[PDB]
Parts: structure tokens; sequence; C-alpha cells
């Protein structure tokens, strides 16, 4: 219908065709620079491929013009169809969606929020005029829960699709299904660091449009030898650039909040020393991480300070960021990128069902994306703080997908809320193994989160609101029925983080002496509760909690994580009308209530002692032979125990163990422990004798 040549004549017009206003002089200066971008040379090739194909794979270099120009090309092409629909472009980070939408609003000569806008979690900067909306992929996924056919959008552009986050992979699977349902919906998948053929084959052998060329080069520099202290090498590199290199701002990639703020303190102190001793320029230092407020995140676009004198050494800006700034951003003024090659990446412990963060080496794709923050408006340089051979042989090509590094049972419940019926045949790009998916569906059905037809129950919908492994969420939801919901709230939070115990090899006797203060002989779960209670009591006394945790050989990081999780879980209970209850401590049933309440989440992790004096236990699930882990505080374990973690070393253990009574299993999980259909064996015979001894006693007193 409309060619690239026809659209360019409308772009050259004195009048804005979207608003009716006169085009500003800033618009024409930007348009002049935009047409020199590498993607503009293949605009008609894009439009021809967009007309004749439903799904398109787009590859071009960092800064070539993918995120800014391609949605504007679609916008000029899509308007005469009069659909009243929107164009969606998903960014990985909130700061990318806000920054790009402001830039494209300037490029279209419109006001941000009116014709170009953004939509993030707590801010919908859109209106009825909005035709192009940049957003996070999590925001589009939240919209798909209420609108499964994506009815507000005519084109959905999945940007930075190489990242393979949980939201990106799920969006790609939903949009692949929707493309067979909705032929009036276009899909564009783009990145600079993409496995193009893998993405093409996944999207029904979609065509590839590859744009070559760069606006400006990025020179890559490697170190001649490996260096362990990457923070020290990062700070040294930043100061060496400020002392010797010409004008240009620095972007430094670090891994977390505490590491960044400490490095920002160290860089500023050394800069203050270089100023008074060497006539160096001023350098402003900006931190950037996800927990920063957005107005303080936006400060990274501020101009570098002026030099101290005419002809003096240049003033400079140093941004110290996580991988929140790894992709999409155009920070004008940046010339230098420092890449230590590390990031906090999510791992999943399958034995504890705990997601946590681990400082890990980055992928080759991530290193190319970090370098691509330079070379956008001027030439750039990237200092990789690792050898060239380490780049070529030690870094993986792409980071492993998040769905294979996450709690799959949490993912299944979210997919049910998104309307996925068949989980076994849900076509993800890199699906989990069918045994792993069937294991998650089996556990969720036994936990009554999915019914026997696979459909979501009200308990499973409520459990999915909690940022927890679903067995922990079921235990928390069920805890008012055991009159100990305040203590289960604490235990659930502690079980959602890694273990708090710190036992260094040179001070293991002192660590055991501190642990014995919290030891409860009837359960490791109560020992965990005592340690958190002592942590909160010392915090209420105004004590240095980093010092307190160090002197008590506890992890301040995991304890403060659990305390922060406990506040989040307490809001969700109060929101959904779930009472916060405690039994008085001197009540005779105080501890038995908490040990009973554990079985509402963990009735499938139960072991029975084999003989009268044996140390060997047999698990209810899969009949494994185990010992009680020697780190337990349970000095005399009962015949029946509940456990948190299966441990496979040179011996097989169950860790985090609490004494239970076997009649509690029949009371709390009677469907799972239905003896009329239970698996035959020594475990069933023992539970049969327990049920018979209950029946013998109730028939006696009734007579
Ligand atoms: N905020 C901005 N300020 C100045 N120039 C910008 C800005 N955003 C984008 N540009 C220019 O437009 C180019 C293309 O940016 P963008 O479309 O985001 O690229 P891509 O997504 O392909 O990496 C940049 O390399 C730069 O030259
Ligand atoms: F590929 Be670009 F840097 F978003
Ligand atoms: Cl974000
Ligand atoms: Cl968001
Ligand atoms: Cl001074
Ligand atoms: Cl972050
Ligand atoms: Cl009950
Ligand atoms: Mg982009």
């Amino acid at each position: 219908g409309t060619t690239a040549k026809q659209a360019e004549a409308v772009e050259d017009s004195d009048i804005n065709p979207w608003t009716g206003q006169r085009h500003s002089e800033r618009y024409f200066k930007i348009l002049k620079a935009r047409r020199k971008l590498p993607v503009n040379k293949q605009r008609q090739e894009f439009l021809d491929l967009y007309h004749n194909n439903q799904i398109l794979v787009f590859v071009g270099e960092t800064g070539s013009g993918k995120t800014t120009q391609i949605p504007q090309y679609v916008l000029y092409d899509e308007l005469p169809h009069q659909t009243g629909k929107l164009i969606a472009c998903t960014q990985p980070r909130r700061v990318a969606a806000m920054s790009v939408a402001q830039r494209v609003a300037d490029e279209l000569d419109v006001k941000l929020g009116e014709e170009v806008g953004y939509s993030i979690r707590f801010e919908n900067k859109t209106s009825s005029k909005t035709l192009l909306k940049y957003m996070t992929d999590g925001q589009l996924l939240r919209e798909a829960m209420h609108d499964r056919d994506m009815s507000r959008y005519s084109c959905i552009i999945l940007d930075e699709a190489h990242e393979r986050t949980l939201a990106t992979d799920i969006l790609m699977a939903l949009l692949k299904q929707l493309s067979e349902r909705r032929k009036d919906l276009k899909i564009i998948v783009m990145s600079a660091t993409l496995d193009a053929q893998k993405f093409q084959s996944y999207f029904f052998n979609a065509p590839l449009l590859a744009v070559p060329g760069r606006t400006h080069p990025v020179e890559i520099f490697y170190t001649p030898e490996a260096e362990r202290d990457y923070v020290e090498a990062a700070i040294r590199t930043v100061l060496q650039i400020h002392a010797c290199e010409p004008e240009g701002d620095i972007l430094l990639f670090l891994t977390g909040e505490e590491e960044i703020e400490d490095a920002c303190r160290r860089i500023s102190l050394e800069v203050d020393e270089m100023i008074r001793e060497s006539d160096a320029g001023p350098m402003s230092v900006y931190p950037l991480y996800g927990t920063l407020p957005p107005h303080q995140q936006q400060r990274i676009f501020e101009k570098a300070p002026q030099p101290f004198r005419p002809g003096g050494r240049p003033g400079r800006k140093c941004i110290v960021a996580t991988n929140i700034a790894e992709t999409a951003l155009t920070i004008d003024g940046i010339v230098y990128v420092v890449d230590p090659g590390f990031s906090k990446q999510k791992i999943y412990n399958p034995r504890t069902r705990v997601e946590s963060l681990l400082v890990s080496p980055i992928s080759k794709a991530s290193a190319q994306q970090r370098a691509g923050r330079a070379g956008r408006t001027r030439p750039g340089k990237c200092f990789r703080l690792y050898t060239e051979e380490a780049f070529k042989k030690e870094l993986i090509e792409q980071t492993y997908p998040e769905i294979l590094r996450s709690n799959l049972s949490n993912t299944v419940l979210e997919l049910k809320k998104l309307g996925v019926e068949d989980l076994v045949h849900f076509d993800l790009m890199d699906p989990p193994a069918p045994e792993t998916m069937m294991r998650a569906l089996e556990e969720l059905n036994y936990l009554a989160c999915l019914d026997d037809d696979g459909e979501l129950t009200p308990l499973g919908n409520l459990a999915s609101e909690f940022p927890l492994d679903p067995a922990l969420a079921v235990m928390l939801i069920s805890s008012p029925e055991f009159y100990c919901s305040n203590e289960i709230l604490s235990i659930t939070s502690l079980l959602s983080v890694p273990q708090i115990w710190v036992r260094p090899a040179n001070a293991r006797k002192r660590a055991d002496e501190m642990k014995a203060q919290f030891a409860h002989p009837d359960g490791d779960h109560l020992t965990l509760l005592n340690a958190y209670h002592a942590y909160k009591g010392a915090e209420a006394r105004g004590e240095d909690m980093k010092k307190w945790c160090h002197e008590h050989f506890l992890s301040y990081r995991h304890l403060s994580s659990a305390d922060n999780v406990r506040a989040q879980l307490k809001k969700i209970m109060e929101t959904h009308g779930i009472e916060l209850v405690s039994t008085p401590f001197h009540d005779k049933n105080y501890y038995t209530n908490i040990r009973r309440a554990l079985l509402a989440g963990f009735f499938m992790q139960v072991a029975m002692r084999e003989s009268s004096n044996s140390k060997v236990y047999k698990t209810v699930k899969d009949e494994q032979l185990v010992l009680i882990h020697p780190s337990t505080t349970v000095t005399t374990p009962y015949e029946w125990v509940v456990y948190n973690e299966f441990v496979l070393t040179t011996k097989q253990y169950v860790r985090t163990v609490t004494n239970i009574r076997p009649e509690w299993l029949l009371e709390i999980a009677p469907v799972y422990y239905d003896l009329s259909t239970f698996q035959k064996g020594e475990i069933k015979n023992a539970l049969t004798r327990v049920a018979e001894k209950i029946r013998r006693q109730q028939a006696m007193k009734a007579s």
C-alpha cells in the first residue's frame, strides 16, 4: 500500500500527520540523523517482508536502529487500516522502556504519553491517542492474563529476545499459539545477539531480515592475563581512563547493589585524590540498580561536569550499573565501557526448592550487548577485564534460559492463569524435560493446587499470588487452621532462602556453640524459628546486625532476605483475608501446632524409621533409604519425621528434620494417605496399625 518512498515524503512534511501541528526544527535535525542509520537502507526490504509474512525475525547490530526506527516504520505502514489497535515493543528493563519511548516521542515530534507512550507496572504513561507503546515483557504478560488474544495490539515486537527470560519465553510461546488464532496480528522478533536460525525455525520457519553495518565502531580491548579481583581491576581501569584517555563518559558493569555503592565510594575517593595531586578533571559517579527509585535511575542521563579550567582535563561521568544497562539504552556521551564479565544470575536448588542469585560469568551475547552501549552516537571503546582466549573459549554463547533455572511448579500455575490447557505439549523454545513437567504437575495435583483434570483450583490460584514454592504457599495459607500463622509466616520465609547457618572450617566449634543457643530438640524447623526470633530481638535492641550475624555464625544476607520476604508475604495474607494468629507460648500445644502445620505443605516429604533402634529411615516418596542429617538438632528422632531437603552425598540424608506423629498424616492429608488406595508395604502397614489403634480407642470409649 505505502512504500518507504511515500512515507519519507510524509515525514518531510511541514505538518505532523499524527497531531496536525507544525513539525519542529528539532524533528528535522533528528530525522536527518535517523536516515543515516543502517536499518534505513533496508526499510523497503523490511516493509516487503512485513507485508508478506506474519512473523519476522530481525537482526542488526547494536545501535543500528532496531528499537527506534522499526516500530515507526510499522506505524507509518499500519495507520490507514483503521484498526484502532496498538503497536507493542517489549524491553527487558523499565528504564529502557521509559528512555526509548521518550526518544521515539521526540523522533515522531509528539508528546510522551500521547502518541508514543510507555507502560510499566506502576505507571501507565499512555492515553487514547497512543499508537506505539514501549513496555516490559512482564507488563505485556500481565495484560495477556486478562486478554489472551492480545486484542489491543495489531503488531507485537519482541525486542532483545536473546535474553531468554521467563517472561520472554512464555510470551514467545503464547504468541506462537496466537498467530494461528489471529491472522490479523503481526509479530516481530529482534535482537543484535540472536541465534537467528533457532528463532526462525521456532516461529514456523519465519524469514530473517539481517541488517549489516555499524554507525560507529567499538574497539574491544582485552587484558593480557587473568585477574581475580574484578572489582579492583574495574576501579583501576575507571581511574586510568579518567587520568589518560580523551573526553568521554564511562559505563561500568558490576553485579549488585552493595558492590556498586562500595565501588562508587572508592572511585570518588580516588578521583578526589587525583584532582588535588594531578590536575585531573572532575568526575561524577552515578549508581544504577533495580531497587533504585526511578527518579534516581534517571539521573544517569545527566551531563558530565565541565572541566575545571579552559583547556583543562575533561570532566567526566562514570555510571556504575548492573545489567539493567546491558541492553537497549542510548546514553549519549558514553565512550568507554568497562566489562568485568560478571553478573548475578538466578539458580534453582532442586533439593531445597529455592531460587537465589549467584555471581556468574556472562555470556558472549551479554559481552557484546555491554560493548554496544558505546558506539552509538560517537566511536567507543570497551575494556573487557579478561583475556581474548577467555572470551573465545570460556564464555558460553547464550545464557541458559530462565525457565530451566526456575521453580517449574511456580511457572505452571502462572501458565494456568494465562489460559494454557495442555502443559505437557506447551511449545516452549527450550522446554523442560517431560519428566520434569510431569513431576511439577504431579506435585501440584497432590498439593490440591490443580484438580485431577489439570485445572487450577482456588487454592492453586491463591498460592500463585505468593512468591514462594507452592508447597510453602499451601503451608502458609493453611496455617490459621493450626493457630500458628505468625510462626509459619516466619518459617516459610526462611525456607524460601538458602540456609542461614555459617560453619567455617577454621571456626566450626564456635559456630556450633552459637547454634546450640537456638537448638530445639523436636525440630530443625523450630531451630530456624529461634534463630530468626533472636535476629529480630537483637535488631529491636538497635544492635549492628552484620556484626550480630557474624558473631552468631549466621548469614546476614539470607536472614535479611527472609525478613524482607516475610513482610511481602504478610501483605498478601492481609490482602486476601488470611488471619494472622499466634498461640501463647506457654500453651501446652504451642510447639505441636507448628509441627502439625508443617505437614500441610510437606506431607509428601515424610520418612519412617525401619526398625526399633535403626538409624535408617524410608521416605514416603519413592521409598528411599536415608539417614537423619548429622546437622540436626533433633537429638532423639521419632519413628516418623518430616523433612525439607533430600541430600545426596556419599550417603543419602534428609536435612531440616522435625518430629511428627503418624496420625497427623491421616488427619492433614487424608486424600494422599488414603489407605484404601495407598501403595502396599511397610509404610502402609504402619499407618494401618495407627488407624486401627485410633479405631480401637474410639470404639472403646464409645462403649
Ligand atoms: N536518546 C538518544 N539520544 C541520541 N541519539 C539516540 C538516542 N536514542 C537513539 N539514538 C540514536 O539512534 C541510534 C539507534 O538507536 P536504537 O534504535 O535504540 O538502536 P538499536 O536498538 O538498534 O540498538 C543510536 O545508536 C543513536 O545514534
Ligand atoms: F541492539 Be540495541 F543496542 F538495542
Ligand atoms: Cl526492570
Ligand atoms: Cl514492569
Ligand atoms: Cl577542589
Ligand atoms: Cl539490578
Ligand atoms: Cl485440619
Ligand atoms: Mg534496541
